[PDB]
């Protein structure tokens, strides 16, 4: 009976957040690499983080040097990912 918890939260990461299809919302703890988790799932959501950027519903910068908790508190939970520039 393996058990281990203390703090959890539901993070919302929309790759398109379009009206056609639904949004992408997952659940993760506060003590975790926000950037990692984001770029991780986002990478599989046709929304990379290497060349693309991440912003909230309103569109604000985020510090990837923080944990899911810090990013979940500052912003809240509703966040989307999209490209900032293009070259090829």
């Amino acid at each position: 009976g393996p058990l281990g918890s203390m703090s959890k939260v539901s993070f919302k990461i929309t790759l398109t957040s379009d009206p056609r299809l639904p949004y992408k919302v997952l659940s993760v703890p506060e003590s975790t690499p926000f950037t990692a988790v984001l770029k991780f799932a986002a990478e599989e959501f046709k929304v990379p983080a290497a060349t693309s950027a991440i912003i909230t519903n309103d569109g604000i910068g985020i510090n990837p040097a923080q944990t899911a908790g810090n990013v979940f508190l500052k912003h809240g939970s509703e966040l989307r990912i999209i490209p900032r520039d293009r070259v090829g």
